[PDB]
Formats: C-alpha cells, structure tokens, sequence
C-alpha cells in the first residue's frame, strides 16, 4: 500500500479538534505560559502624563530668548514633584520621570548648561517638546494591547502590570490522562521478573506534558489483563480532555488490546512517512481524544513531539502556533539516508572559523539507543525523496525547544 | 570611562564558589535541576537477548534442511519459553520477547507462509538477524551522567532505564528581592501624584522562577532609611544573592546610596553598553548584591547578560558559560554609534531564498519595553562600529525561553 505524509496527518488531526473555553482568573506572577482568555484593553493611557526623560531643567522657551542666566525656582523629583510657585524668567531642576511643571515647553540636559552666580545659562539651542516624554505616546486607553490566544511570557505580563491590571482571565489547564500496558513493564526500585525491563516512555511523556503547561494524571502501569484495561480506558476517559497510551496498546497489530479500544471509540491507525517509526493511533472515546504512541522509545518520543504536542497547543487556545522554526545550513558530516521517509535524525549545531551555523552527527540513528537526543541540539529534518547527503550540501535543521 | 561587558562578567564570577548542599528527590520532580553526583549503572540494558520483530526464532541447520518446521513453542513479553525445542522445529516470538536457549536467527512474519506440516522460510536468513543483544545499550559498571549535569528530558527517562526511583541534586538557589520609590505603585490600586505601577519587580521574579530559583519577594519600600536598613538585613538574612530591581543609586549620591555603602563592600561601574550602563555589585554580610538600573529596557538587559550566568554558576551548573550567536546579513539599515556594544532587538525569518536574515522591531527607544514581543533575537552590535547598512553581516544571539 502507501504511506501517509507527516503534515497531511497532522493537518487531519486538527481539523476536527475545538479550543477549551473554560477560564479562570489569577493573579499575573502565576501566569508564566499560561493562554489569554480575552482581550486586555486598557483602563489607561501610558504614560499618564507628560514627564521628564532626562535629569535637568524644565524651562520656558521665552525665557530661553533672553540670554540672561535663569535662577532655580524649585526641584521636581518623581517621588515628590514641585508645586511651589514658578515666576518668570525661572526654571526648575527635574530628574527621570518627574511630571513636567505647570507650562513647562522642554527640558535640557544637566550637561548643555553652565552654572552662572545666581542662575543657569543654556549653550546649545533648545526645540520645542525636547527629552519630554507625552501622555499616551506609547498606548490609548481603550486600545487592545494583547488579543486572546496570546501566550504570555516575560515579555508580555509586566507590559499588562503597566496598566494597573492585577489578575488576568485564562484558559483552564488542558486535562491529560495517561499510563501503559504490559507484563514485562515493571516500577522503579522494584526488581526486575523474568523478562522485565523498566518503564521509561511514561516518564518521558509525564515531563514534557508538565513543562507544556498541561494537567497530568498519571495512572501507572496496567498488566495484560482484558479486564483491567478496560477499566483504565474508562477512568482516564472520565476525568479528561486528552488520553494516551506511552506504550503496550495496538497501533495497528490485531492483538487482544486492539479490540478493547475498537469497542469504546472510533480509532485510526495510520502508516507515517517518517523515520524513526511509522505506526500512529487517533481517535474519539466517549469524553475525550485518544493517542496511541509506538512502543520503542525514540519512536514514541519523536512521535508526541511531533504531533501530539501541536495538538495540545491549539486545544490550549493558542492562536500562534507551528512549534519552532526551520533553517537551512551546511553539514560537515556524512549522512546515510533512504528515500520514502522524512527522516528526523539528531545532530549537532555550532560554529565555524568564520561564524556561521554548521551541523554535525551524534553518531548512529537507530532506536536501539537514547543518548543522541542528551548530545545533540537538533533535529536535521531529511526530506521524504532524497538520499545520501555530502559533506558540503545544504540541509534544514530544527534547534530543540526547552524541552531538552 | 567605561568598563567593557566581558570584563565586568569575569570579574563577578572570579569572585563566587558554586553551591554543594544537596538533597535527594524522586525523578519526576527533577527538571531543571542539577545532577550533585555520577550515576553510575547497576544493570545491563537490554537485561537480556530479546526478539526486535513478531516472527519465529530458528536455527541455521534446520533452515538449510529447507523442509518446513512446525511450531514446538512460543515466547511472549514477559513469558519467554523454557519448553522443549526438538530438531526440526522452530519457536513462535513476538516484539521484546526474549530469544529461547541455543536460538541463532529471528525471521519476521512476512518472509513465511504457513504449510499444512509446519511454517516454510522463503528468504535468506542471516546469522544474528533480527536479535538485539544483551548491554548494546548500556554496560553494567559504566558512569552513565557526571555530577553537574542539568536534568531535562534527555537524561531523566534514561536514568529510570536503570531502576533509580530518585538522584541526589543540588539545593535550589535563594534570590532576595525588593524595590525601592514613593512613586511605585501596587496592581489593583489608585495612582496618586506622580505615580507609576511597579513593573520592574514583576520581570524579576518571572525570570528567576522559570530560571529555578527559589524567590523571596519582599515588595515595595517606601523612601525611607529606616526601611531600607531593614530590607536589606531581612534580605541578606536568608539568601544566596540579593537584587534591587530599581530605586536604589546606581551611582548617584542620595540617601540610598550611603545605605549601600554602610551595609557592605559596593561597587559602582559604568559599563560600555546601550541600553543603560551603570550597575551595582558588591558584597553584603552573607550574601552577594545585585544593583539594576531604573529603566525598564536597561534592568532587562542587564539582568539578562550579567545576572543570568551569575545565577547559573552559583547552581552548580558545568555546561558552558558562552552566548549561543551567529552571523547572518541584515535586511534592515541599523543606526548605531561607535563606543558602546549596543544589544538592538530585532526579527529572524527565513528568507524565500531559505537562509536566515534579520530585520529591525522598529524604534529602538529605550522609553518603551514592546520591542520585546516584536522581537525574538537581539542584535549584538560590536562596540566600535559605526552605522550598517543592508548586506552586512552582524552578530544576533536569539532570545531563550523566558521571551
Ligand atoms: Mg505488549
Ligand atoms: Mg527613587
């Protein structure tokens, strides 16, 4: 038969996927990753009113005109601005951030003015509104600042702090149940039975679903026991949105799991076009959205990276979303590849003598092996078509998230 | 004058000893902490010869006899065989199941056809196909991460490979922190004369958190010396380091400045950098002290470039202490002037050619703070360059996970 493409599956995925609505309001320090539930239109204008942007004198431009030294009248600081009186041919010593006096037209640096006795002379001429920063300059009360969907980071959040907001609406967490199956899985600080090994996919999953910001309730590890698993599909699927099988569950071989699954949703199995892996199950449960992940390690974890993680961003409410970009550089190590198959090997960025991005290899690609994804820094995303590539030639490469 | 960046760096951190107190916790509260001792293997990983397909396991003298071999057994995950395997007969394997005494060959399923008197191979069947081998992953005995290492999902799950429910790390860095103004303000509340919401403090703690830090935030002091005094006491109390996200002298000589200079050995540098330049650092009774600027752009950046790699070495942290940056040609004119490195913030896009190229966020006032969400990169200008004009190459250093 033939493979499905990776982008083709992914976009069949989030088709038929709803952003959460559920919201709930918290202070800003507790909001780091957290998705904006509506608009944040702010209550004022910023500034709030005009003030000095450098330490020196408020003056008035005719007093300016007459050569004559100008005595200080008074000190404006932004902790304590001037309102004493502010008579003619006077002026006003100001700092950073201290409102502007009365009719206040300039302000002058500290620097382009000479100490005279009994008053101040100006060297170098003095424009209208100069080193005056106005109120509204930088944003309308009334304007939208940050529309909903918005991610907020360091960058956002204190601009919000700006504007007198204390607490902010948010889409709730986004639910995940998950766990695995088999008799040769076994917990960690217990011994090891005939032919066990222990459990690693779970775990894994476990750490990028919190740092994703999700909710996660992890439900262990389920032995071969018909009765016991459906029993685990029907606990995880009642308490919530997302459910996922890190390994032992059907992703296509007709064994006893496959029919449990078969009889409490609508599943697909698919054939990817990547490399390493291939296997992949989606599918509606009752309540929630299932994904089955392969049982190999390195399958199972390029697997949620790839498709499982895109679809939890935009269940979230993310409007912006695509995961990190892609750049073309040149790598200096020999690459084996087949044509068919996006290859998603691991590799590793750095510089040149002259200051460039080049890549290199970790070492062998096979998913016998974990330890290239602890070395390396990339993913050197090899296309469906094409074959050996050379020392020399160009190829895209996609720098890990934090997630590594 | 004025002091260079990578000067004002090697001096703070020539002046620290990273920390060693630590404590043991299960693996899934580890990420982002730092590995206090070598792991070392107790096993061997895979523990055993196992199957890598769902097919049979043969010896290579019955497949040369090229009559059929009925089914003497089967080896499941978790119920491997440790029946009878008479000559001329072959045993059922699926995927991880371990291979039966004496096996030589796995076949997978598709490269047979099942007869009326047994299961007919139709390919060429190579020895060792198919197996994979006790240890070809790890060794029993091998260090598997040195002490220092900062745990994420590349090395957690691989340490559970091993059986270990939890690791030793180092304790969580202690970071004090307050502002200082009459002018500040708290969220949720009214704006007197002259006034502004504090939004420096806010930045501050985000950072330190998502950096792994344990913060104690304690608020917004009023102009007062008699607070200040006990500020700065309660802070040095009970932290590592103490930081001062604005309101408290830089340089110049006011009441806070004399507070500084009385508590501890301060020192006050004008570094060669734009946005801002003056900076705070010095020495309090039991910990170190951090001044920033009252801008909001300068105390970013300075916390960015300066108070990051502080924190990373007090951590424990061995990874390198070097910017990751790059060249790439500029699509944008830049202003610039010679005698200061200049940290511009700008765009990076792929160009429709493929490679990348980077663009201006706009103005790069320091009177505005948006220049952070437009941008997603910083352009390191070199400090005695002149203007750039379109073509040129320049130094960027793309922005971490805390923008
Ligand atoms: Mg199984
Ligand atoms: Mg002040």
């Amino acid at each position: 038969t033939g493979l499905m493409s990776l982008d083709t599956a992914l976009n069949e995925m989030l088709s038929r996927v709803t952003p959460l609505t559920a919201q709930e309001t918290l202070p800003l320090v507790q909001c780091f990753g957290r998705i904006l539930a509506s608009d944040v239109v702010s209550p004022l204008d910023v500034p709030g009113f005009d003030n000095s942007a450098m330490d020196g004198y408020a003056v008035r431009l005719a007093d300016i005109a007459s050569g004559q030294p100008l005595p200080v009248a008074g000190k404006s600081f932004a902790g304590q601005p001037y309102h004493g009186e502010w008579p003619a041919g006077t002026c006003i010593r100001i700092m950073t951030g201290a409102p502007v006096p009365e009719g206040c037209e300039a302000v002058v640096m500290q620097e382009q003015t000479e100490q005279m006795d009994n008053g101040v002379r100006f060297t170098a001429e003095v424009r209208s509104g100069q080193n005056i920063r106005r109120r509204g300059e930088d944003i309308s009360a009334g304007a939208v600042v940050f529309p909903a969907g918005t991610r907020l980071t360091t960058a956002e959040l204190p601009v919000i702090a700006s504007l007198g907001i204390a607490e902010v609406p948010v889409i709730r967490k986004v639910r995940v149940a998950l766990f695995s199956t088999g008799d040769e899985l076994q917990l960690p600080g217990q011994p090891l039975g005939d032919g066990q090994i222990y459990d690693t996919n779970r775990l894994a999953v476990h750490l990028m679903l919190e740092q994703l910001g999700c909710e996660v309730i992890n439900l262990g590890i389920i032995r071969d026991d018909p009765h016991a698993l459906r029993a685990a599909f029907i606990e995880a699927d009642s308490q919530a949105d997302v459910v996922i099988s890190s390994g032992g569950v059907s992703v296509g071989e007709a064994d006893y799991t496959k029919t449990i699954l078969e009889e409490l949703g609508e599943i697909a199995f698919w054939k990817l076009a990547i490399k390493p892996g291939k296997p992949f199950a989606f599918g509606k449960l009752s309540n929630s959205w299932f994904c089955g992940l392969p049982g190999n390690p390195v399958s199972a974890t390029l697997t949620f990276y790839q498709l499982v993680q895109p679809l939890l961003a935009k269940l979230s409410g993310n409007t912006a979303s695509g995961l990190p970009a892609r750049q073309r550089v040149r790598t200096a190590s020999r690459l084996k590849k087949t044509p068919g198959r996006l290859d998603f090997q691991r590799g590793v960025l750095q510089r040149n003598a002259d200051g460039e991005l080049e890549v290199t290899t970790t070492g062998h690609q096979g998913s016998h092996i974990f330890s290239s994804f602890s070395l390396g820094n990339c993913f050197i995303v090899l296309e469906r078509d094409r074959g050996n590539v050379e020392v020399g030639e160009w190829v895209e490469v996609e720098p890990f998230n934090a997630l590594f």
